């Protein structure tokens, strides 16, 4: 619900002014240091046919979200888990002290942790991945957060949408970041790529509430 509605609002706004339909674009004046995100998501592998999506956030912590709807994430020191369970609620505990309940969820995620290591590049309180989903040409990816990533097949180009701050990260085809207050763009515009990618985004955010 909350941030979702606010960021199709947010983006309802910008599709609004056409910001790439102008004749004057100013995007490098929408730029905001302010509002880079301290997370997104790194990497990630869909085995959902059997077993769920994995995922790396990019301070190296991995998560999985399980076919059951469960939630298991291992924080970058190696050991510290926290699990989420079908109704969103919350525990901590250590690979270490080898849980009883959860030992064949540990291993499937550390077989993806291993795989995304080993197989996969980088894409540049701690949030889970609350929600996914694919099309022909992007995967959505909806942090607990509030943030929406979606990562674009054809180009590797990569959107991080933060409805806390009205700011979207644009990841181009060479992995350089650029960060964008939304409300900017409004003012100043930007290139087509944006424009049309920030459209993609909207009818995503959509289904990302009606699901």
């Amino acid at each position: 619900d909350c941030h979702l509605s606010d960021m199709l609002q947010q983006l309802h706004s910008v599709n609004a002014s056409k910001p790439s339909e102008r004749g004057l674009v100013r995007q490098e004046e929408a730029e905001d240091p302010a509002c880079i995100p301290i997370f997104w998501v790194s990497k990630w592998v869909d085995y959902s046919d059997k077993y769920g999506l994995g995922y790396q956030l990019c301070d190296n912590s991995v998560g999985v979200l399980f076919n059951d709807s469960t939630r298991l994430i291992l924080y970058n020191d190696g050991d510290s888990l926290q699990y989420i369970e079908r109704d969103g609620t919350e525990s901590y505990l250590t690979v270490s002290s080898h849980p009883n309940s959860l030992m064949k969820k540990i291993t499937l995620l550390k077989y993806f942790r291993n795989y995304m290591s080993e197989h996969l590049l980088k894409a540049g309180r701690l949030p889970y991945l609350r929600t996914w989903f694919r099309t022909r040409s992007a995967i959505i990816l909806h942090l607990s957060n509030g943030s929406v990533q979606i990562n674009f097949f054809q180009d590797h180009t990569k959107l991080i949408l933060c409805p806390l701050m009205a700011a979207v990260t644009y990841i181009d085809e060479k992995r350089d970041f650029r960060t964008y207050r939304l409300s900017l763009l409004e003012e100043y515009g930007c290139c087509k790529e944006l424009a049309s990618r920030l459209r993609y985004a909207r009818t995503m955010v959509d289904k990302l509430l009606s699901s």
